[PDB]
RNA sequence: AAUUUCUACUCUUGUAGAUGUGAUAAG
DNA sequence: ACCGTAAGGTCTTATCACTAAAAGATCGGAAG
DNA sequence: CTTCCGATCTTTTAGTGATAAGACCTTACGGT
């Protein structure tokens, strides 16, 4: 049977460990002397200054290639025409194959392999175009032989002091070749010609011909305006707009002169100002083009052609300078003024033609009116009224399409105009007041940065106001308008790109990560390990006495002349140094060294007989032409490839094709000289592996070979004395002298590694490309603390709960001797300075680092396959498996509950007490004194990052708890619900990071505490989670982590699944809510236990109740009597109590009180004197008066009865009491704190999350197909959990 | 308040947990 | 004959490298 | 003095099986 010890080694797991060098011995002197770290860092900055340059380069080719392009676009046009009229699959499919023969043709220019060229240019584009990604381009030469070409004799020098270094640049080749590139990629030219920016030019040809033909007259009138402003005056505008036409207009420069004509200068008016100036006419001509399309689309700019923007800033007087230049050029150019005019020329434009961006329409609303939703309801039941599917067509027109003002005017009434006119005049004068109140000197003291805050928030506000404008294409926006609040809107932008920086200045560390990678003067320093590549590469390891050292051989005189170390017995004393012998990935490296030969291709070519190959093999290797044909088909699928089983279905040839493929690579690696003397016998016979991967799945881990021979000691020290080898100690804090603890994950890799068991058997692969890099000395001010003075514990007498740390301080200082802090100095605990510590120490000074990457589970496939049914054939064979529900509360951070298949609690906990140290309590402190400190960016930056370090925490607690259990995770889905922020790390984006985290640590996880040698330690880490991808493609489950739908898991009762199915908003008007009292059948007082019962049909209210009927018919709703119950620790508590939130204007007072509902109704009901305590029903004597306040203070009755969750954080109250008794005929109450039901409010929620995760697990189980539900909608969550409880 | 780096600390010249880097596009 | 509901087809996902040896460029020295 | 050749440094080179699910649009059947 499977086993939950079997989910281990199933995929590689690739990672990097990063490490310090510390240069032991005389190292850092020769570095010093040789001058490497200067140079490396003159390199880095050249290449950051040469990146522009080289754009320029490719730009200037660019530009001077498509000039030569001339095609005929006819063809291409007639098949966007034939898709857009008929929608005829054979169209779609022609038109793409008709688009790639255009990108081809373009791409041909560049590469040249254009036939409608001379082949003497034709060969010279190609020869630009292949030196352009070459060290010929540093060089020179391609630059001497593409003319015209404006660089200086600085930038000469710059790209000679990268000859012979191309390696730099690989990755920036690397991109800035797809740009040329005929993919069907955004990022290229012919996309961006032939995709973009041609149909587009398509839609101007035909418009201007459909309205040449409407009005005739308006002809010359066109031709008018384009002899006012002047383009392309050697040709008509009747040729401008026709097909040969787009031969030009390739160039960025035809480009912006095409839209300039379009839209004008931005003077001279452009052909869409002088269409709508001609449909202001109003007369018969304006009606036809009215009538007719009327407004041409200007092209996207061109591809690399893309301003007041600077680098981050370094102190406050430069960005408190920077500002005040931003805030002159703003009075300077009198921006303000301008939207103030624009604000006014609202009330006279035509609305009709001025459009909002529907994406801040809610936004909008909450701008102009008293809640979110209020204008899109608006905007819906208009749309409705002015007429299922209907209602579908009303949702998709209001979800992604965009809105006239004439239409929002006419819907929401005239008030929001004069709203409008309220917010713009508003937020001007706060800009108004930012332009006039002066900048603080510096930023060393609060208000100074409050300032800053205020006017760079006032200015964003002013561009967020400004954004509220939809620009977007095939939006009829007047171009007058448009230009001017593009005009504005271009003026405004970088208030954006200053509050960011701002910010980041304010949120910064003290210190400089900022670090740059090293060479050595060599090109391919640390590239590989191999020891035939170890003169090469100059990197080679040692481990000495448990310690572990990285050499680096520098070239001496130029040269490499590397030295060799005769190995020693092992007796000898010294350092072991790794031979590491490596032929990489069989796939790529077979065919590279014996069947790609230029040798054998030449052969082959001209000759049938088989070929010796004698270089490089012990003896010599015969290829026969069949099995070359075999690699080299002509055709895609080559015969022992599995495409070629796909596409013929020629099983048994495949299979022949297969094995001798297979035998062949046998014999290579029989014959080769690296691979010779490797024991292949492990390998089973050619003939049974079903496929190429798996035999090259199972052959490469046979290639990989580590092994130690021991150095003498003045071997080395000599070596290291004259300057021939620079020796580094590869360091980190486990390898510290006063190291006792337990190591870090990294520490583990890294041991792990070099343990003899790995050796005999690589379980963990050491990989090539590491990479060195130095790290200079901060501009620290020093703090440290100095001998005699006292060290103050942030934590009290309990570690639990810490010092508030706006009172830390000030205890720092009165300890040292430099009222809350007063009342709480008995409590807290002072130790004196034994030895002294730096703040920040390891930026104190310049640090060389090593980041080098490994490979876990190296045996293992590269990539996991079927991975989701292994694991749910798993849960189908255990269905005992506990589930852990996983939920973040209101007032502890995040709460757990792990359940049995039963649906039985086994255990609940909250996650506030990691490690001994409360971090609710810290992070209360620090919202605390967020909220004193009036929202300041550093304290926001400072909550931020301590959300992630919990979470931090969150993941070994979670991971500890799903071993023990050997339990399925199942966790909250946050692409369907919300979170309040009365909710603790409410923030979407931290809690996603965190998901994917948990997703990252549960791919290769490794418990400190096991041996190496059993399934969760270092060398056979747990994979109990699939490799991440997206968060929006990652689904419902990923391995053993199912996401289960956030709603209705908090506010439910747990006992019988009650849920209140009202929505409040649909009942404020005084007609609904005496509908509402009509729909409940009936409520009457129970003389023997003194509660109030009120009994609800399902099938009453539908226009009051949400759209999710239950699964039970009828709810019997219960006014418990108010009387003080006791919990199982046996404190009172007054049973039935609500607390509900005070509501003033419609808004949340953030105050709360206390209702006792069967003592008020009874209260009511003796005022209002109608008889009762009979067991009669209420209701009609209650409605029959027809009394408003008696109607109102029973819906709020009602409404207050059915609050769940009741909470005040300044009691500390926080409970869920159901109002709905089940057939124990008992009230949930989590103040009785009984250990089988959610102890805590926050508890339940977690629950249901369990509950929702054992849906999907018992759906599964039901299955046939190893497969979940793919979701939850919540009408079969809202059936399935009342009908277990019935 | 010390770290390959981050977060929270201080019985311990350090503790507990986390940690896939680099390049390029981009948010 | 027109509309409502359910099933199928396809679009789309930030990627790459984690390398030793073959191939080519460079250059210093020897032969005629 | 040019040309050819050997050592050496640097740039380029081979490439295997594997998916997989959310979402939008289109099509076909059933109900009125």
């Amino acid at each position: 049977m499977t086993q939950f010890e079997g989910f281990t080694n199933l995929y590689q797991v690739s990672k990097t460990l990063r490490f310090e060098l510390i240069p032991q011995g005389k190292t850092l002197k020769h570095i010093q002397e040789q001058g490497f770290i200067e140079e490396d860092k003159a390199r880095n900055d050249h290449y950051k200054e040469l990146k522009p340059i080289i754009d320029r380069i490719y730009k200037t080719y660019a530009d001077q290639c498509l000039q030569l392009v001339q095609l005929d676009w006819e063809n291409l046009s007639a098949a966007i025409d034939s898709y857009r009229k008929e929608k005829t699959e054979e169209t779609r499919n022609a038109l793409i194959e008709e688009q790639a023969t255009y990108r081809n043709a373009i791409h041909d220019y560049f590469i040249g392999r254009t036939d409608n060229l001379t082949d003497a240019i034709n060969k010279r584009h190609a020869e630009i175009y292949k030196g352009l990604f070459k060290a010929e381009l540093f060089n020179g030469k391609v630059l001497k032989q593409l003319g015209t070409v404006t660089t200086t004799e600085h930038e000469n020098a710059l790209l000679r002091s990268f000859d012979k270094f191309t390696t730099y640049f690989s990755g920036f080749y690397e991109n800035r070749k797809n740009v040329f590139s005929a993919e069907d990629i955004s990022t290229a030219i012919p996309h961006r010609i032939v995709q973009d920016n041609f149909p587009k030019f398509k839609e101007n040809c035909h418009i201007f011909t459909r309205l040449i033909t409407a009005v005739p007259s308006l002809r010359e009138h066109f031709e008018n305006v384009k002899k006012a402003i002047g383009i392309f005056v050697s040709t008509s505008i009747e040729e401008v707009f026709s097909f040969p036409f787009y031969n030009q207009l390739l160039t960025q420069t035809q480009i912006d002169l095409y839209n300039q004509l379009l839209g004008g200068i931005s003077k001279i008016k452009g052909l869409n100002e002088v269409l709508n100036l001609a449909i202001q006419k109003n007369d018969e001509t304006a009606h036809i083009i009215a009538s007719l399309p009327h407004r041409f689309i200007p092209l996207f700019k061109q591809i690399l052609s893309d301003s007041f923007i600077l680098e981050e800033f370094k102190s406050d007087e430069e960005v408190i300078q920077s500002f005040c230049k931003y805030k002159t050029l703003l009075r300077n150019e009198n921006v303000l003024e301008t939207a103030e005019a624009l604000f006014n020329e609202l009330n006279s434009i035509d609305l009709t033609h001025i459009f909002i961006s529907h994406k801040k329409l809610e936004t909008i609303s909450s701008a102009l009116c008293d809640h979110w939703d209020t204008l899109r309801n608006a905007l819906y039941e208009r749309r409705i009224s002015e007429l299922k599917s209907a209602k579908e067509k009303v949702q998709r027109s209001l979800k992604h399409e965009d809105i006239n003002l004439q239409e929002i005017i006419s819907a929401a009434g005239k008030e929001l105009s004069e709203a409008f006119k309220q917010k713009t005049s508003e937020i001007l004068s706060h800009a108004h007041a930012a332009l006039d109140q002066p900048l603080p000197t510096t930023l060393k003291k609060q208000e100074e940065k409050e300032i800053l805050k205020s006017q760079l928030d006032s200015l964003l506000g002013l561009y967020h106001l400004l954004d509220w404008f939809a620009v977007d294409e095939s939006n009829e926006v007047d171009p007058e308008f448009s230009a001017r609040l593009t005009g504005i809107k271009l003026e405004m932008e970088p208030s954006l790109s200053f509050y960011n920086k701002a910010r980041n200045y304010a949120t910064k560390k003290p210190y400089s990560v900022e670090k740059f990678k090293l060479n050595f003067q060599m090109p391919t320093l640390a590239s590989g390990w191999d020891v035939n590549k170890e003169k090469n590469n100059g990197a080679i390891l040692f481990v000495k006495n448990g310690l572990y050292y990285l050499g680096i051989m520098p070239k001496q005189k130029g040269r490499y002349k590397a030295l060799s170390f005769e190995p020693t017995e092992k007796t000898s004393e010294g350092f072991d140094k790794m031979y590491y012998d490596y032929f990489p990935d069989a796939a790529k490296m077979i065919p590279k060294c014996s069947t790609q030969l230029k040798a054998v291709t030449a052969h082959f070519q001209t000759h049938t007989t088989p070929i010796l190959l004698s270089n490089n093999f012990i003896e010599p290797l015969e290829i026969t032409k069949e099995i070359y044909d075999l690699n080299n088909p002509e055709k895609e699928p080559k015969k022992f490839q599995t495409a070629y089983a796909k596409k013929t279905g020629d099983q048994k040839g495949y299979r022949e094709a297969l094995c001798k493929w297979i035998d062949f690579t046998r014999d290579f690696l029989s014959k080769y000289t690296k691979t010779t003397s490797i024991d292949l016998s492990s390998l089973r016979p050619s003939s049974q592996y079903k496929d190429l991967g798996e035999y090259y799945a199972e052959l490469n881990p046979l290639l990989y070979h580590i092994s130690f021979q021991r150095i003498a000691e003045k071997e080395i020290m000599d070596a290291v004395e004259t300057g021939k080898l620079y020796l580094f100690q590869i360091y980190n804090k486990d390898f510290a002298k006063g190291h006792h603890g337990k190591p870090n994950l990294h520490t583990l890799y890294w041991t792990g590694l070099f343990s003899p068991e790995n050796l005999a058997k690589t379980s963990i692969k050491l990989n090539g490309q590491a990479e060195l890099f130095y790290r200079p000395k901060s501009r620290m001010k020093r703090m440290a603390h100095r001998l005699g003075e006292k060290m103050l514990n942030k934590k009290l007498k309990d570690q639990k709960t810490p010092i508030p740390d706006t009172l830390y301080q000030e205890l720092y200082d009165y300890v040292n001797h430099r009222d809350e802090a007063r009342a709480l100095l008995p409590n807290v605990i002072t130790k004196e300075v034994s030895h002294e510590i730096i703040k920040d120490r390891r930026f104190t000074s310049d640090k060389f680092f090593f980041h080098v990457p490994i490979t876990l589970n190296y045996q293992a496939a590269n990539s996991p396959s079927k991975f989701n049914q292994r694991v749910n054939a798993y849960l189908k064979e255990h269905p005992e498996t506990p589930i852990i529900g996983i939920d973040r509360g209101e007032r502890n951070l995040i709460y757990i509950t792990v359940i049995d298949s039963t649906g039985k609690i086994l255990e609940q906990r909250s996650l506030n007490t990691i490690q001994q140290f409360d971090y609710q309590k810290k992070l209360d402190n620090r919202e605390k004194e967020r909220v004193a400190a009036r929202q300041a960016w550093s304290v926001v930056g400072t909550i931020k990052d301590l959300k992630q370090g919990y979470l931090s925490q969150v993941i070994h607690e979670i991971v500890d708890l799903m071993i023990h259990y050997q339990a399925v995770v199942v966790l909250e889905n946050l692409n369907f619900g919300f979170k309040s922020k009365r909710t603790g790390i409410a923030e979407k984006a931290v809690y996603q990071q965190f998901e994917k985290m948990l997703i990252d640590k549960l791919n290769c996880l490794v418990l400190k505490d096991y041996p190496a040698e059993k399934v969760g330690g270092v060398l056979n880490p747990y994979q109990l989670t699939d490799q991440f991808t997206s968060f929006a493609k990652m689904g419902t489950q990923s391995g053993f982590l199912f996401y289960v739908p956030a709603p209705y898991t908090s506010k439910i009762d747990p006992l019988t699944g009650f849920v209140d199915p009202f929505v409040w908003k649909t009942i404020k008007n005084h007609e609904s809510r005496k509908h509402f009292l009509e729909g409940f059948d009936f409520l009457h007082y129970d003389v023997k236990t003194g509660d109030f019962i009120l009994h609800f049909k399902m099938n009453r209210n539908l226009s009051f109740q949400r759209g999710l009927p239950g699964f039970m018919p009828a709810w019997d709703i219960v006014f418990e009597k108010n009387e003080t119950q006791f919990d199982a620790k046996g404190t009172p508590f007054i049973a039935g109590k609500r607390i509900v939130p005070v509501i003033e204007n419609h808004r949340f007072t953030g105050r709360y009180r206390d209702l006792y509902p069967a003592n008020e109704l009874i209260a009511l009901l003796e005022e209002k004197g109608i008889v009762f305590r009979d067991g009669s029903n209420i209701l009609p004597k209650l409605l029959e008066n027809d009394d408003s306040h008696a109607i109102d203070t029973m819906v709020a009755l009602i409404r207050s009865v059915l609050q769940m969750r009741n909470s005040n954080a300044a009691t500390g109250e926080d409970y869920i009491n159901s109002p709905v008794r089940d057939l124990n005929g008992v009230c949930f109450d989590s103040r009785f704190q009984n250990p089988e039901w959610p102890m805590d409010a926050d508890a339940n929620g977690a629950y249901h999350i369990a509950l929702k995760g054992q849906l999907l697990l018992n759906h599964l189980k039901e299955s046939k197909d190893l497969k979940l539900q793919n979701g939850i909608s919540n009408q079969d969550w809202l059936a399935y959990i009342q009908e277990l409880r019935n």
